[PDB]
């Protein structure tokens, strides 16, 4: 054996670098310390096979790293590559594997790995992205496989173990605490929430009461007093909640911590917020008022007071949240929904658009029974079918009858009634007073809704097994006008709560977390179904965590800014449980399901709308069979028979966990797809990455768009409507706009909002989007890397689709008449709020 030296390079960043402090060319010096004995590699054969180590397969003699390169790519995203020489011998084979031992004082990121001019198989790429903590933390060395893709039953022989003990130590214990360095990935219940002393909560999962998807285990120690419960971090305490080490990056830019930006909210505005108000209220006493924060923005009682939030919050996060400049310290940014008309959002053109083409457009239903009536159970919730009658509307509707209307597919309903009843006895004790919603529209021969009637029920006042209270409110002449603006401020306040919770929360936050926990666990780094998914799940942890951490849990910013308040979280799980299923996630059935679009054959896809014009749908449509299109042409890559599917050890293991312990508390229901076929793979992978990118997208991104201006949209309602011939009846017909910002949301609580759900809108610079990759080599096999280009090509084609469409004045719910081009579903954009684009995962 005449030993033969092959030259490497490593990659990686320091931990320097990711850390929250500004990252600059400063960064890389003391590089040498990498360089010595201290950083141990040696290579794994996939061909030949060290009797010695195990049947495993053989062990390369060990290199060192020895100086530094420096590139163009150093300077910027500061990686730094380091130099190696591998005496690699002949008789070795192809190198599927290395291993690594980190004997420095600190971590760093090991991104990747290049062989060049290994002999016999040229150039080797090892893809890996991991935080690689000093030997001391660890029981073994880790192990990075080469990029090459496997299937189980096509991995070689000597990799199979390295395979499966990667997994076996990934799963963990299922016991104790875990630690910073930790790549254990768990399941556990929503039950990190709540504090006992102050501000308890119930469990969420493991109940019928409760159904509700899993987060990642903390093994945090329980409480004294609740042992069901775990015990939370301090607000203060600098430290965060734990996530596997590898789903927890840094930016180099502290900007990009939107992470953060939250926990200084919570931590710092939202304090002073208390103390500003709380010695002296104020109240919108009209909507220049409102529009005096986006103009000189709002005065703090002292300068003393900022010394503190100023000095807490770097100031590049600052201007994120805020405007440093005029007078005031307390500026926003002008809405997009605000941008070009100021008062077009009280008319009822844009409030029937919005539910097409809005923040929340999902919910939007087609009605096929009138008066429509109600699901709920008739013998505990009483009678609960719309005290609507055929002459409310049937006079609005052009001439038809009602049945002639619904006969024609022309009438829609919004219907927040169901979902919000059971606990709206509850949630009206609290700081809320609210009412449940039915609205009715109708669709006019251009393709625009027109809104008929608001229906506004109450529970029953002997109780809610009696039934429901209602008054319908509908369009009218004079102060009766009046009262229809707050019936539209009612249906805002249960259409954003259902928005935050649902749409945003339950969907895809919450009910995304068990599959990445689920791939990895499951999956080997190796197998093609998780290089398809991994891009969708980045970041999705770490930033759940932090809600858990700060804003879902006991006291937290969503209670405070969102109308069910205490009973919040409480209720996502009375919804998930009756109305969440997988398959119904998929965009075409979710549209199905609402009766928005049937199954027509002479029609683009087998799907024909019943509105032409919905924006949400007509632009998620297009990218929803592009992502099909494309997790098809990969799933058929790496299975070319479907008994491939039905041998896959590791998927087979995967879609078993993902139903029995994952989505456990719909364990058993009937609708969770068996996973024998191809198809079933091709379907559900869509459903994931839908979820994870678009659906996300078209619900995150349009928060501070529409809702930034809080009239437009209002989450919380503090006011009944005002009774007839009362004093406030009487305020009505004086100042009805006071009566508006006065039965709606609070200053306190709206400068919370806005600030929260702009940081939330915001995209970062590191943030990556739907047809990208972290580096172009994720994979060695290339049919691989052209049919994900051919999937880029088809996202750059839906983006130029989507801009003939809104220049196309034809289609009248796409502009509006605020002017605000639907770019919700806009594949590709740039840093900040901007409005559009789809990252390829929920990263916020």
């Amino acid at each position: 054996t005449t030993t033969k030296k092959v030259k490497g390079t490593v990659v990686l960043m320091k931990k320097n670098v990711l850390d929250f402090n500004d990252f600059n060319a400063s960064f890389l010096d003391r590089l040498h310390e990498f360089l010595g004995n201290k950083i141990t590699l040696r290579l794994v054969s996939s061909d030949v096979t060290d009797s010695e180590n195990g049947s495993k397969g053989k062990l390369g003699k060990a290199a060192h790293l020895e100086d530094w390169i420096t590139t163009i790519t150093s300077l910027t995203a500061g990686e730094s590559a380091f130099k190696v020489t591998f005496d690699y011998e002949t008789d070795f084979g192809y190198p599927g594997a290395f291993l690594i031992r980190n004997s420095h004082f600190s971590e760093f990121l090991l991104k990747s790995l290049t062989l060049e001019d290994v002999p016999g198989h040229g150039r080797v790429h090892y893809i890996c992205n991991s935080w690689i903590y000093p030997a001391k933390h660890y029981t073994t060395d880790r192990v990075f496989f080469s990029n090459k893709t496997y299937l189980p039953h096509e991995t070689p022989a000597t990799l199979l173990k390295y395979r499966e003990e990667e997994l076996v130590s990934l799963r963990g214990t299922g016991e104790g605490e875990l630690k910073e360095w930790d790549r254990v990935y768990d399941y556990a219940y929503y039950n990190d929430l709540g504090v006992p002393p102050k501000n308890p909560r119930p469990v969420l999962g493991g109940t019928q009461e409760y159904p509700y998807p899993r987060r990642g285990r903390t093994g945090r120690k329980p409480t004294k007093e609740d042992p069901q419960t775990e015990s939370r971090l301090p607000i203060t305490s600098s430290l965060d909640i734990y996530v596997p080490r590898d789903e927890r990056f840094g930016h180099l830019k502290m900007s990009d911590f939107l992470a953060y930006a939250l926990k200084a909210i919570a931590q710092f505005i939202q304090p002073a917020l208390e103390a500003v108000f709380d010695d002296t209220p104020k109240e919108f006493d009209s909507f220049e008022d409102v529009l005096k924060i986006y103009e000189e923005g709002i005065d703090l009682p002292n300068q003393a007071l900022i010394d503190s939030i100023v000095k807490n919050i770097p100031l590049e996060m600052l201007k994120e949240i805020f405007r440093t400049d005029g007078q005031k310290f307390l500026k926003f940014p002008v809405p997009q929904v605000i941008k070009e008309d100021k008062t077009a959002w009280r008319t009822d053109e844009e409030f029937a658009r919005e539910m097409l083409a809005g923040l929340n457009p999902v919910v939007i239903q087609l009605l096929k029974e009138f008066p429509p009536k109600s699901k709920l159970d008739s013998e505990s919730y009483g009678n609960q079918n719309s005290t609507i009658t055929k002459s409310h509307i049937e006079h609005n509707l052009d001439g038809l009858t009602v049945e002639e209307a619904l006969e024609k597919e022309r009438l829609f309903i919004l219907d927040h009634h169901d979902t919000l009843m059971p606990y709206l006895g509850r949630v009206n004790t609290t700081t809320t007073k609210t009412y449940a919603s039915r609205t009715l529209l109708f669709l006019k021969d251009d393709g625009t809704l027109k809104p008929l009637v608001i229906e506004l029920s109450l529970p029953h006042p002997n109780g809610d097994k009696f039934g429901a209270v209602s008054e319908v409110y509908t369009p009218g002449e004079g102060v009766y006008d009046s009262l229809w603006q707050l019936a539209k401020a009612f249906v805002g306040v249960n259409d954003s709560g259902n928005h935050q919770l649902i749409s945003h929360w339950m969907q895809t936050h919450a009910s995304i977390e068990p599959f990445v926990i689920a791939t990895n666990r499951q999956l080997s780094v190796l197998h093609p179904v998780f290089k398809l998914l991994e891009p969708h799940f980045r970041d999705t942890m770490n930033i759940n965590a932090l809600a858990r951490q700060i804003l879902i849990n006991g006291g937290g910013i969503f209670e405070i800014t969102v109308f069910p308040s205490k009973y919040a979280m409480e209720m996502s799980s009375f919804i998930y449980k009756n109305h969440w299923t997988f398959p119904d996630q998929a965009l075409p059935a979710e549209l199905k399901k609402r009766g928005m679009a049937v199954e027509d054959p002479e029609a683009p896809h087998g799907l024909r709308l019943r509105i032409k014009d919905y924006p949400y749908a007509v632009d998620g449509l297009e990218v929803w069979y592009a992502i099909e299109s494309w997790v098809r042409d990969y799933i058929f890559l790496f299975y070319k028979i479907e008994e491939d599917i039905q041998t896959d050890t590791e998927l087979q293991a995967w879609w078993k966990e993902v139903r029995e312990e994952g989505h456990g508390d719909k364990k058993s229901e009937p609708w969770w797809p068996k996973m024998q076929t191809r198809e079933e793979l091709v379907e559900s992978c869509t459903i994931i990455i839908w979820v994870a990118s678009a659906l996300h997208a078209a619900v995150n991104f349009g928060q501070y768009p529409v809702a930034g201006y809080l009239p437009n949209r209002p989450t919380i309602s503090r006011q009944y409507m005002p009774k007839e011939n009362t004093p406030e009846f009487e305020e009505l017909e004086k100042n009805p706009d006071k009566v508006f910002l006065k039965t709606i949301t609070a200053q306190l609580q709206t400068l919370l909002g806005i600030s929260l759900i702009e940081i939330l809108s915001t995209h970062s610079s590191d943030e990556v989007y739907l047809g990208q990759r972290d580096s172009k080599e994720w994979a060695a096999e290339k049919e691989a890397l052209e049919a994900f280009e051919k999937f880029g090509e088809k996202v750059k084609e839906i983006e130029k689709n989507i801009d003939e469409r809104n220049d196309d004045e034809t289609l009248k719910n796409r502009t509006g008449l605020v002017k605000m081009p639907y770019t919700l579903l806009f594949p590709s954009s740039e840093g900040g709020v901007t409005g559009r684009g789809i990252p390829n995962s929920v990263s916020i």
